[PDB]
């Protein structure tokens, strides 16, 4: 289906669990400002090939807009701008003083050099100046786009505005040596360990040698992996990648695991562990599941075949609504992807208030901040959960719209 329809969907599927005005969910169900832009670059050959690139701000009642841009040849207005609204909700799940945004250009990467490449990205921003800047619209890195391409873009806005506000402000995601912030490399699995840590808890269970099964071996599920074997007394027991997954009872060492993924392309085959399907992985006897590969991995057809206690969504949204109405029945404790896997987001917020205080801090101070926004997050949404008899994804939705409908209210953009 249109993504756009689908968000508009399931914003309107949550209002009915909240007392929102009409006229506020009319003005949340578009968004604000939408600018599509041609990207022109001169190719190595000498040719002058023009891309078409977006820019959608979804909202800005709570702040400046935040929203990585992906280079996808497959990449739609409609899919930008979906993106662009759950972005709204992440940012607002979180409380973090930013609205929501999202970015993208229809291209394919794999075939444009590095020196395209570069003229792309600096091409992209001297397109879109115009309604970005460090307080109104805080890009970041996306689907196959990385901080180098966030060094090459925050460097044209710098050369754009003549270094007259702080310009490192303007994107976040950038490396070290141009205002970029430590702890951003695990910032997603770190944020989704607190989660699981924060469901835990609320379930009232001890986690020193509980089985957790990651599913996919990413930026995402390895980090998970590493981390809920490190600091959270875990023991795991299953990891999978796209070409399968192995099982160990006894226990495992995720280093070893990934060392060995590296040098082979894939997980498959680990020495003294069982290879088994992704599907048999999704349905095994563990106390953490942790999807962190692709979404939609948990369907109707499989959702009474999982029996992990928590299910700790560190994909973008690999549960669906109706496998979510399954697993909620069976007591189950879900954790929604948007509130799972919003460490990237609060890393990237905390990057962007050093850049704009000029001030940097330790990985420490970054990893303590993060923690307590995560726990903080978690239990908001969980205390609407149980409060309202609702579903985890739904409670989350309440926070998130009920934080930026009061934000509406208060500028006076909606009155009831
Ligand atoms: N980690 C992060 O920074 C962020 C995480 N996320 C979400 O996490 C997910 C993964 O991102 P991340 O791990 O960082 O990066 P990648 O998507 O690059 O890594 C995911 C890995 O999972 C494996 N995989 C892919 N498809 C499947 C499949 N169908 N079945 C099983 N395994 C599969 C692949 O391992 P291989 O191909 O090598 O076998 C792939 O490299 C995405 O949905 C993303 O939106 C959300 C925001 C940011
Ligand atoms: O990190 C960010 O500010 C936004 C990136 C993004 O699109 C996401 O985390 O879903
Ligand atoms: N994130």
């Amino acid at each position: 289906i249109d993504p756009f329809e689908m968000a508009v969907k399931q914003l309107e599927r949550a209002a009915q669990y909240m007392d929102i005005s009409e006229e506020a969910l009319e003005w949340l169900k578009k968004p604000m400002r939408i600018v599509e832009v041609s990207v022109p670059i001169e190719m190595d050959d000498g040719s002058v090939k023009v891309f078409t690139g977006f820019r959608v701000q979804h909202n800005w009642a709570r702040g400046p807009t935040k929203g990585g841009i992906r280079w996808h040849p497959a990449e739609t207005l409609s899919t930008v701008k979906a993106l662009a609204t759950f972005m709204t909700w992440k940012v607002a799940v979180v409380d973090l003083p930013y609205g929501g945004g999202k970015g993208g250009i229809i291209v394919n990467p794999k075939e444009l050099s590095e020196r395209e490449q570069e003229r792309l990205a600096r091409a992209y921003i001297r397109a879109v100046y115009d309604v970005i800047g460090p307080w109104t619209d805080i890009p970041a890195p996306d689907v196959y786009t990385n901080p180098k391409i966030m060094g090459w873009m925050m460097d044209e806005y710098e050369t754009i505005m003549r270094r007259k506000g702080p310009a490192f402000g303007v994107i976040t995601g950038k490396p070290l040596s141009i205002g970029g912030s430590l702890g951003r490399g695990t910032a997603t699995a770190q944020g989704a360990i607190f989660t699981i840590r924060e469901a835990a808890k609320a379930l009232g269970i001890d986690l020193k040698g509980k089985k957790i099964a990651v599913q996919g071996y990413g930026n995402a599920g390895y980090y998970t992996a590493k981390l809920a074997k490190e600091q959270l007394g875990m023991t795991v027991v299953a990891v999978s990648d796209s070409r399968g997954g192995i099982y160990n009872p006894d226990g495992l060492d995720p280093d070893e695991v990934l060392k060995w993924k590296r040098e082979h392309g894939s997980v498959k085959d680990f020495p003294g562990a069982t290879n088994i399907t992704n599907e048999e992985l999704l349905e095994l006897e563990v106390d953490v599941l942790a999807p962190a590969a692709i979404e939609e991995v948990i369907t109707e057809k499989n959702a009474d075949n999982i029996k992990a206690k928590i299910v700790a969504e560190v994909a973008n949204g690999p549960v669906t609504p109706e496998a979510d109405d399954i697993l909620r029945e069976k007591g189950i404790l879900q954790i929604p992807d948007f509130l799972c896997n919003a460490g990237g987001v609060t890393v990237s917020y905390f990057e962007w208030v050093q850049n704009i205080n000029g001030y940097y801090w330790t990985e420490e101070e970054v990893r303590e901040k993060l923690d307590k926004k995560m726990t903080k997050a978690f239990w908001e949404v969980y205390n609407t959960h149980k409060d309202k008899n609702i579903h985890m994804r739904d409670a989350a939705y309440v926070v998130a719209v009920s934080r930026v409908y009061q934000a509406m209210k208060d500028r006076g953009w909606v009155k009831k």
